[PDB]
């Protein structure tokens, strides 16, 4: 069709993006990540046991208050590389800016304290391709395409640095932003269809990492640039970087002083300064700074590979092309 559309997204603290969905009728409202690492649509459940401390402190769907639900009851268990969450598939009609869908999602009942009692959203929309949709369910970019309504089967990514009388982030359903974004688009194509994945031809510090070719997964629903525990260790040997047991820290006072990283995607090199990589919380050497950098094990047949979240999302207004097979950059504004 000719429609374009928006969602509004909040920035918490640079580490989580999240925007608001309805579902059912009347419409339920939801904090969601809209994240293309995965294929699925999920919420806490009213269903959910109290047991469960993260099902006291987010919203609940309850099934009950919506006369638009259908019944599936097929049970669903997502793991994610930091946590499993576990309940039941539903349907009904999801709103997303302004576009109504009927869709399948799931009605999330086990969902535990490490990581969601961390989360300002309730769930995720997964913004993958049906090759990685747990149940073979239809994610809902699939659903929204279907309807004929979008200008183009396509949709972009900004993510703001601040987080404080402007909006935290931008996904535009259909196209781009102009507004958030500046120069020409860069396109890489995919490896393959069914995965947000692109070839990534070295790592750079000041090449250290990647001389033979890896993968990135472009991963809007993660906070952080992620590597393999090797990758990883070797990267932040080269930044004089200490392990801590979530994160990577140096002395605050170092921060500024650290090099840049580089990614060298589709033939360009895309660069990531201090400024870009460090949480500046101070500049005492009597404190210690978070690297927005962490390791993360990614099993086959999506990893062993890097993934691209939030930090690298920040600097690079991201176009995601279901058309094409392929991922537009351009420096976000
Ligand atoms: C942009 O803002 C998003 C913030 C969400 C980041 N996050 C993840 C997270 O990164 N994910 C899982 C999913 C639930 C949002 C990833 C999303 N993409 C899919 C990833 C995954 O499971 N993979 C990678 C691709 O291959 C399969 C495994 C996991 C886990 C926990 C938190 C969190 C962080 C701070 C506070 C509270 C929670
Ligand atoms: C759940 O959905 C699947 C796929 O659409 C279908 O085969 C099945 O009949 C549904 N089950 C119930 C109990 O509604």
């Amino acid at each position: 069709g000719n429609t374009t559309s928006s969602v509004i997204l909040t920035n918490y603290m640079d580490t989580q993006y999240y925007g608001e969905i309805g579902i059912g009728t009347p419409p339920q409202t939801f904090k969601v990540v809209f994240d293309t690492g995965s294929s699925n649509v999920w919420v806490p459940s009213s269903k959910c046991s109290r047991l469960y401390t993260a099902c006291v402190y987010h919203k609940l769907f309850d099934a009950s208050d919506s006369s638009s639900y259908k019944h599936n009851g097929t049970e669903l268990t997502l793991r994610y590389s930091t946590g499993t969450v576990s309940g039941f598939l539903s349907q009904d009609i999801i709103t997303v800016g302004g576009i109504t869908v009927t869709q399948m999602f799931g009605e999330v009942t086990e969902m535990p304290a490490l990581p969601f009692m961390l989360a300002e959203f309730d769930g995720v929309v997964g913004m993958g391709f049906i090759e990685q949709a747990i149940g073979r369910v239809t994610p809902i970019f699939d659903n929204i395409i279907s309807q004929g309504v979008l200008k183009e089967d396509v949709f972009s990514f900004y993510y703001n640095r601040d987080s404080s009388q402007s909006l935290g982030g931008q996904i535009v359903l259909g196209g781009s932003d102009p507004q958030h974004y500046e120069g020409n688009f860069h396109y890489i194509n995919l490896i393959k269809t069914g995965v947000w994945q692109i070839q990534m031809k070295g790592v750079s510090v000041g090449t250290l990492l990647c001389e033979d070719g890896c993968l990135a997964l472009v991963d809007t629903g993660a906070s952080y640039i992620s590597g393999s525990t090797s990758s990883i260790e070797k990267l932040m040997e080269a930044l004089g970087a200490k392990k801590r047991l979530f994160d990577y820290v140096v002395k605050c006072n170092e921060g500024p002083t650290l090099p840049d990283i580089s990614f060298h995607l589709g033939g360009k090199e895309y660069t990531l300064t201090s400024a870009d990589y460090v949480f500046q919380e101070s500049y005492s050497s009597k404190k210690l700074c978070t690297l927005a950098i962490h390791a993360m094990d990614i099993p086959p047949p999506t990893g062993p590979t890097w993934a691209l979240g939030a930090t690298f999302i920040r600097k690079f207004y991201t176009e995601f092309d279901r058309r094409n097979n392929r991922i537009g950059f351009a420096l976000a504004r």
